[PDB]
DNA sequence: AAAAAAGTTTTTT
DNA sequence: AAAAAACTTTTTT
């Protein structure tokens, strides 16, 4: 049983980029469960192995990190055409793992047909025929079909927590007790304004002394339908592995997602910010259910109550620390069904 | 020192 | 087979 994982659209070197270091950290967390697996993207390096050194049907599964596949100035991106060539080269089932909405499978021949260096492609090299079943981070799957309703071959569809992996990692640990220099923090990208309403209201014209990390930029966030006037500190991005560190700087972190992902998409974030130093105050509307905590004190409604909720942790140590605990043994309870989630992704893959 | 000019890297869906 | 920003390094006030 010999498995390959590959990113669709970008180089994968080390944990200096986001799709890199995700795409690293599913090699790693599938190695940790036994199986036999080879990154392989456009070079040879400490994590891959190169496309063009190693034959895709020597592999018996083909996993694949979803991204975009935009060829932005019209140009040729070598991380894009190359996946998909390798992806259009496989003659078996292809495991699409679907972990953020925005990027769902689509070929790239349809769009690369009529530019002008279509000529160094043909249909037959970059045109993806498999079957691919897309394993979507969401439990609704109803919304990961609509996101793939233009592309015929992808005929299965399975719900797994992908972002779990990074609480079942061999080296994981709970962040440390850790100075306190922010009341509240957040770190991702603009997503091309996806969530900009929530941003605005949880992060913006708050009084208290907030920073976001990440990609985002303040002269992003232009939407006059979400208006603002004093706008939170920008930092820039760090890498993924250092993360947790970052939230444990905050006394509280911010779980906000897409209006797909509520009640529907358990991120990443849910996992870095429960495990960290900070506490985890959610979006009610994003776990509506409480599904992630079973405590009304970790989540809120709208900017006020977020403020007053911080007013409280920051004036009761005592609160800050018993919530801390909470979370962080609600944390260890699904670590301990690692075993479990194990076992659901081999089934996922048909192992 | 501080501003302008050059050169380089990253982002944009 | 781009353009706009963002980020650095060098040259001028
Ligand atoms: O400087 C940063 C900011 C974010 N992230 C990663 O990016 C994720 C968030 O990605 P996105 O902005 O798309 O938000 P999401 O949709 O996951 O909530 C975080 O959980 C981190 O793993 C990172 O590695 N470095």
């Amino acid at each position: 049983m010999k498995i390959a994982i590959i990113n669709m659209g970008n180089n994968v070197i080390n944990f200096k980029t986001v799709p890199s270091s995700e795409t690293i950290y599913l090699f790693k967390v599938i190695s940790e469960m036994g199986l036999n697996v080879d990154i392989i993207s456009l070079k040879n390096g400490v994590y891959t192995k190169s496309f063009d050194e190693v034959d895709v049907n020597d592999y018996d599964r083909l996993i694949v990190v979803n991204s975009s596949i935009n060829f932005f100035g019209g140009k040729p991106n070598l991380a894009i055409l190359s996946a998909q060539k390798f992806m259009a080269k496989y003659k078996s089932k292809i495991y699409y793992l679907f972990t953020d909405i925005r990027l769902p499978f689509s070929q790239s021949w349809p769009n690369v047909k009529n530019r002008p260096w279509a000529y160094l492609y043909t249909e037959e090299e970059l045109l993806i025929k498999s079957p691919i079943k897309v394993i979507s981070q969401g439990i609704n799957l109803d919304i990961a079909k609509a996101a793939h309703k233009k592309v015929d071959n992808v005929i299965e569809f399975e719900y797994f927590p992908i972002e779990q992996y990074k609480i079942h990692m061999n080296d994981f640990q709970l962040s440390k007790p850790t100075k306190k220099t922010l009341d509240v923090i957040y770190g991702g990208s603009f997503r091309s304004g996806q969530r900009e309403s929530k941003m605005v209201e949880f992060l913006f014209d708050t009084g208290l002394n907030i920073e976001f990390f990440g990609n985002a930029r303040e002269k992003q966030f232009k939407n006059p339908k979400y208006p603002w006037t004093k706008a939170p500190v920008f930092t820039g991005k760090i890498p993924m592995n250092m993360v947790s560190e970052k939230n444990s700087q905050a006394i509280a972190a911010l779980i906000i997602g897409d209006k797909n992902y509520n009640d529907n998409f358990i991120t990443l974030r849910v996992w870095e910010t429960m495990a960290s130093d900070a506490v985890m105050l959610i979006d009610e509307e994003f776990d509506t259910k409480h599904r992630i905590i079973n405590d009304a004190r970790f989540y809120v409604n709208n900017r006020a109550e977020l403020i007053d909720r911080v007013n409280e942790l920051k004036h009761s140590d005592v609160l800050r620390k018993e919530m801390l605990s909470i979370q962080h043994d609600i944390l260890n309870k699904t670590r301990a069904k690692k075993a479990e989630w194990q076992d659901a992704f081999k089934k996922a893959i048909d192992l």
